[PDB]
């Protein structure tokens, strides 16, 4: 039972016997080393760099204070001079005390032997001391070594301290009293050039059992270090002379084994002692643990309901980054726990403090700065924003492509997981999840953002991009400059832009049909039959036009090219919930991409009255975002929650893509058949995939649910039907009317996404629409249930005969849309029938 | 040239994803878009012990060929489907229902073995939420309680195997030729029923056809 | 209301109570000080570089001279002789601020006692100070080097600083009647090569409970010196004769760790506060700011004629 709480000073030097982490790991020690001096010994203790160090020297010290062993206070290098030989640091403290107990004899019969024998000794060491620091062996002191000291009849020859060092320790002993005498050499990781020293001196001269001596680090260091010091007696014409591939790796391997050597003769395994972290300590998600270790984060409540260090990680995390209870909120808990002991305390309190201090909110601000300082350095390797002023939405999208350019990958780059091989991208992982989850809360405006530059963005880049592995961060250069990715662009200069990308790859009978896009003609072909005919602007009514202007882009090639980029409606949609008021979105995202955009192909490409009736159609669009304002703080978007959600729909995208793309028929006017396939059909099955690609995955990762309203079995996407979605629908809707939960609260983005306006015409076009006994049974119920959720009727009472049976006045469905052609398929294959 | 030995290698622990915690279905769910990266001969729609369903409706189909159904099956038949699918999302999306789901949805099993989610959430990310898309280096009764009595059965089997599982000391050396044993045995339906299918495998009954339900 | 004359000098030590840019921030970490020395004490201000460094500087020695923590006459090592160390200039600098007490009293009874004690302090100082004066240490200072001494509370024998400059900050307390020192640094943005004396001195001579330190500057420049320095404790042959990818990413890894580790231990992460940048004091163009803050635009326009920054 070890209590922690975060309100104490947490220093190095206040961790006391109650708060010590690691109590077992302090007394196994002492086992041994009362029975080592009685039956090299070397001690070493190994742990993490800034994990439970400087605690567990302090305890160690203490215990033996409280057989008998007299520790001498902890001597560190690094706070030492370099120059100065650790034999003078030790002798140094040695002295201290054997003369400061005899202070008060005064001339008693063994005051006088005691203090001469000692002065003695001092004489043998700075008479052999000078040796050690000599730069070089002048004639002079072989004076001393030819003279053999008669005193104290040594065995060993000449002036070497060695064996004049061991029994200044038995005069230590008998002086103070003591069964031995124990130095804790502290840590030379911040600076080990006199380290070195520390290392020769213990394996030169500690030698006798009387002594015990105890050594702290991190083994990858020494490694280093050994390592270094033994290619520094490689002479350097050798190291410059042979550049063979064998002499390089002979010595290699030679160096290899003198380390493994002089460790396993510096520290033996027996004697060296690991530090657990907490996370062994909790163990795996449910595993009993060795020992439990609580905080506590307030002064007002007592240490009776100490919390876990796993629940309060878990606590801290799963409403701070808004992650709900499941695989990856309780998997976040063993990254944070698996990182330095100290760094994930720091954070931890930081966050705790920080929330004392605000409460006297943006929550996810304030875990962002708990990581922030703590976690910086990883940021300057990632090329990460450090600046505070530049915490916006298209830098975050190019740092999140930053961070995909370290990595390397694009299939779960965009989840933002922080497990990468490398622990600084790890790192820089979860920071970079916590800012996606602090500044698109509450939104979602920059939530389709995020869906086209956040994590479409990378996607694109996968496909349409990549079809000399420096060739990989040369096109790289070429995506930033000249794609602009991350510069501060419209989604309707971004879509046009994303166009032309996916417009970049050919395909088969030269159609130019491609994942969601479809194609319109420009040129007035000879021998054109049928109502087909070249795409044309002015015949669609208010709300159609406008619809159509929210789904039209126009490449500036050497022809113009004209197309039906579904990403424009996801612009559309993005730019227009930004600004909600004003009647302002709309004067601009309508008409910026026809005339007032500048759309290239890239380098590595080798290429009535007209007012008054579209005031209604501008003013139906916004009536409808009065309620988005109470509505869109409900959503809590994390990283994994957009990640998860766009790749779905990137699997939703493709349905028509191939599946429609050869059922081109000369007869798809009003195309009733699933096989019937038209631009309107095509465009019907893509905008039916955004409004229900988020519905899946937003019951599995939001907070407000514990359950899922999806339910148990297979789910498929809308391909050439709704039969699966609408069944989908209706499982939802036993799943809640049966509970209290109005669906504009429990599923906000799906209330808000599917009522827009924008999309609405689209959702039935009159020549897209599945006209079948089998599929018409299924479409009545899907469109019932829908403008149910939408509440005012949506469509009128006459365009329910014309569009279930086969050029009427409708101002909510795109009319003209079906006419535009595709050219290439020539429409050699009229329409199977059996 | 000899960096590309190094430049396959730094590239494949980056998108096959090694070192990146998940589920196990997942491992193989980039597995598949690596075996379903190169297309054989003839088109023929046979690979690596995967199964590879038609979704488009080609004319004039005699016998009882046609688009697989999705809502006309039981749960058992369900459960086993949606732990043997697969998905891969391409210019042409490409559905799979490969078996190597099928040893990662029973994978995790064990390891929860409680808390009646892991028994209805692993089997589904792969079939809709876990999408895989192109690799860099391309050129392209009620309906929920029926699964009552396949969870019942399930949950048997799980009581039997969490107390039978703790006498288990393998060896990788067996393990790696477990694997390669395995590895090997698949070659066989990918390769000698590349030609065995045949116009009259409806419900075929000798070896010498191969319709879709006999390569796996 | 925040009003600043253009036409004024706006100099760091000409900036005006009602003239300083952050007026929340500054109360904000004397609270956070003075929190602290109820129970390593380092404060560190992460500031921009050229943005309102020293002028905040300058509150917090301002704000304290009015518990009692007494206010050094704020230090740099850049306005400093590059060799000159950083532990005998806060002696010095704690020694002025000592000295003008004592001779206030001007040969008084209690002046006598008090000035005893503080030559008799000095002196144990100036000889375990005295290896780091000069660069090469030469033998004859271990011999003098060790001395038989059990008062003062020797931690650990020799001659070594980390226990007697504690006691030295100590005697300080009792003679100024205050209850914590305060040293307060400026921008080492400026030259950041000689920062890392300052840096080791702030790590080794700094740590008594009833001592407060505050530094400042890009933190981003400390994890260059850092990174940099870390380097050198490898070998050259160590560099030359490990050139593969693998082993600079083993290195490029451990320095990282090794500098994340230093920082934190060093500059704690709830010590650390950011000077805000002028954008994040306007907010956005329209959200309302945290503090109006507006420009003394012309000569003879009114306090009250005053437009909005924007």
């Amino acid at each position: 039972k070890i209590i922690i709480n975060l309100f104490a000073p947490n220093l190095p030097g206040s961790t006391k016997e109650d708060d010590l982490i690691q109590k077992s790991l302090r007394d196994q020690l002492v086992e041994s080393i009362r029975n080592s001096i009685a039956y090299r010994n070397v001690f070493f203790v190994d742990g993490t760099r800034g994990a439970g160090k400087t605690t567990f020297i302090n305890s160690v010290v203490k215990s033996l204070n409280s057989v008998n062993i007299k520790c001498l206070p902890t001597i560190d290098p690094t706070k030492l001079p370099r120059h100065e030989p650790i034999l003078v640091t030790v002798t140094a403290r040695l002295n201290k005390m054997v003369s400061d107990k005899l202070k008060g004899y005064w001339a008693s019969n063994d005051y006088r032997k005691q203090k001469e024998q000692w002065q003695n000794h001092l004489a043998q060491l700075q008479r052999g001391l000078h040796l050690l620091t000599d730069k070089e062996y002048k004639p002079e002191y072989f004076s001393d070594a030819l003279k053999l000291d008669a005193q104290l009849d040594y065995s060993i020859g000449g002036q070497d301290l060695s064996e004049i060092f061991e029994e200044l320790v038995k005069r230590a002993c008998e002086i103070l009293d003591c069964k031995a005498i124990l130095i804790t050499f502290d840590d030379i990781d911040t600076q080990f050039d006199a380290g070195w020293d520390v290392l020769e001196s213990i394996r030169k001269f500690f030698n006798s059992r009387k002594l015990v001596v105890v050594a702290t680090g991190d083994l990858r260091l020494y490694s280093q270090l050994i390592r270094g010091k033994q290619y520094e007696n490689y002479s350097k014409t050798l190291l410059e002379q042979e550049k063979e591939s064998v002499r390089l790796a002979e010595r290699g391997y030679m160096v290899e084994h003198l380390e493994q050597q002089y460790l396993l003769k510096l520290f033996p395994v027996q004697k060296r002692i690991q530090l657990k972290t907490m996370l062994q300590l909790v163990g795996e998600k449910g595993k009993a643990g060795k020992e439990e270790i609580k905080v506590k984060t307030e002064p007002g409540m007592q240490d009776i309901d100490a919390i876990d260090v796993r629940q309060a990680i878990g606590d801290a995390v799963r409403e701070g980054l808004n992650l709900r209870e499941g695989s990856d909120a309780d998997m976040y808990v063993n990254e944070l726990l698996k990182q330095p002991v100290r760094l994930l305390m720091q954070v931890l309190q930081d966050f705790y403090t920080k929330k004392y201090h605000a409460t006297s909110l943006s929550v996810p601000n304030l875990l962002r700065n708990a990581l922030y300082g703590s976690m910086l350095s990883s940021i300057y390797r990632a090329g990460l924003n450090y600046e505070q002023h530049r915490f916006g939405m298209d830098s975050l999208c190019k740092d999140i492509f930053t961070y995909v350019k370290q990595d390397r990958d694009f299939n779960t780059g965009f989840y933002l997981r922080p497990q990468s091989e490398s622990e600084a991208l790890r790192n820089c992982s979860i920071y970079l999840a916590s800012q996606v989850s602090e500044n698109c809360q509450g939104s979602l405006s920059k939530f389709l953002q995020m869906l086209l530059v956040g994590c479409g963005s990378v996607s694109i880049f996968n496909q349409f991009v990549t079809e000399d592995r420096e060739k990989f961060e040369q096109l790289i250069s070429e995506y930033v400059a000249y794609m602009s990715v991350g510069r501060i662009e419209s989604a309707s200069h971004w879509a046009n832009r994303c166009c032309a990308v996916v417009a970049n790859s050919p395909n088969d009978e030269k159609i130019g049909v491609f994942l969601g896009m479809v194609q319109l003609n420009r040129k007035s072909r000879q021998h054109m039959p049928g109502g087909y005919k070249k795409f044309n602007i002015d015949t669609e009514n208010g709300l159609a036009k406008a619809a159509m202007a929210s789904s039209l882009s126009t490449v500036a090639s050497n022809n113009l090219m004209d197309f039906c980029s579904v990403f424009n409606l996801i612009g559309a949609i993005a730019d227009i919930s930004a600004c909600r008021c004003e009647r302002s979105a709309i004067t601009n995202a309508f008409n910026k991409v026809i005339a007032q955009t500048t759309c290239i192909v890239p380098p590595w490409s080798e290429a009535q009255d007209d007012a008054t009736e579209f005031s209604d159609a501008i003013t139906k669009v916004e009536q409808w975002l009065k309620n988005v304002n109470e509505i869109e703080i409900g959503i809590r978007p994390s990283a994994l929650l957009i990640g998860k959600v766009w790749s779905r729909f990137y699997f939703n995208l493709n349905n028509v893509a191939d599946q429609h793309k050869t059922r081109l028929y000369r007869n798809a006017e009003h195309g009733r058949m699933a096989s019937q396939s038209n631009a309107a059909k095509i465009m019907r099955f893509n905008v039916l995939a955004f409004l229900h690609a988020v519905l899946v995955e937003e019951s599995l990762y939001h907070s407000v649910s514990d359950r899922e309203y999806i339910g148990e079995g297979l789910r498929l996407n809308p391909v050439t039907s709704v039969d699966e979605f609408e069944k989908k629908i209706k499982i939802i809707g036993e799943k809640l009317k049966a509970d209290n939960k109005t669906w504009k609260n429990t599923h906000p983005l799906f209330f808000l996404l599917i009522s827009c306006p924008i999309l609405h015409p689209f959702i039935f076009p009159v020549g897209g629409i599945n006209c079948s006994v089998k599929a018409l049974n299924k479409e009545t119920s899907f469109n019932k249930l829908i403008d149910e959720i939408v509440g005012d009727k949506l469509l009128s009472d006459e365009e329910w005969d014309y569009l279930t049976k086969n050029q009427q006045i409708f101002q909510n469905t795109i009319t003209s849309l079906n006419s535009s052609t595709i050219v290439g398929a020539s429409y050699d294959k009229d329409t199977p029938a059996r």
